[PDB]
DNA sequence: TATGTACAACCGAACGTTCCATAGCTATTATATACACAGCGTGCT
């Protein structure tokens, strides 16, 4: 019905490797690294060719993100693992989830969002003085999404690409009922 | 009769400080979105 996809913008996955880093060495010995214990427990590294920041601790545990699509952020992580492995550390491609999706797109048109506010209270939350968004919690999919005034819809929590299609589509109709003018 | 001698009667407890045990908050990364606020820098007068 509402012919507009929402393109995804973010997707953090988490990645492990069954192994024991040493992060001072790989801070020393990569590329782009940025280790600073006393702030973070994680040594910060950069690739540039899918764009993506991953968060390696020193329990094997890798957090990427940053990826626009699901499997850019497999080719990122996969790339991340063997720069440890050309460091010299037992690093292994292992379990792969993707914890976030994030997902941004217009409806092209205002929408009044005191009136969201009103008739769904049990999902939106409206206190426009804080942040300049309603927030809706939608039940099912277990996805939240951000509604502004301009109509643009953000939407965070999905884990597949099918639930932040399928919020958006019963999100849609809701939206369309509280134009303005 | 007189004098001796004898006998009978008339400290607690209130508050403060240190020591385990469990759970929760804090910080960091990425991204879309948008508002308000606090800066910095450049032209004008």
């Amino acid at each position: 019905t509402s012919g507009i996809v929402p393109t995804l913008q973010n997707i953090v996955a988490t990645v492990t490797l069954g192994c024991r880093l040493d992060l001072k060495t790989v801070a020393l010995h990569a590329r782009n690294a940025e280790y600073n214990p006393k702030r973070f427990a994680a040594v910060i590294m950069r690739i540039r060719e899918p764009k993506t920041t991953a968060l390696i601790f020193a329990s094997g545990k890798m957090v990427v993100t940053g990826a626009k699509s699901e499997d850019d952020s497999k080719l990122a992580s996969r790339k991340y693992a063997r720069i440890i492995q050309k460091i010299g550390f037992a690093a292994k491609f292992t379990d792969f989830k993707i914890q976030n999706i994030v997902g941004s797109c217009d409806v092209k048109f205002p929408i009044r969002l005191e009136g969201l506010a009103f008739s769904h209270g049990t999902f939106s939350s409206y206190e426009p003085e804080l942040f300049p968004g309603l927030i809706y919690r939608m039940v099912k999919p277990k996805i939240v999404l951000l509604i502004f005034v301009s109509g643009k819809i953000v939407l965070t929590g999905a884990k597949q690409r099918e639930e932040i299609y399928q919020a958006f589509e019963a999100i849609y109709p809701v939206l369309s009922e509280f134009r303005k003018m």
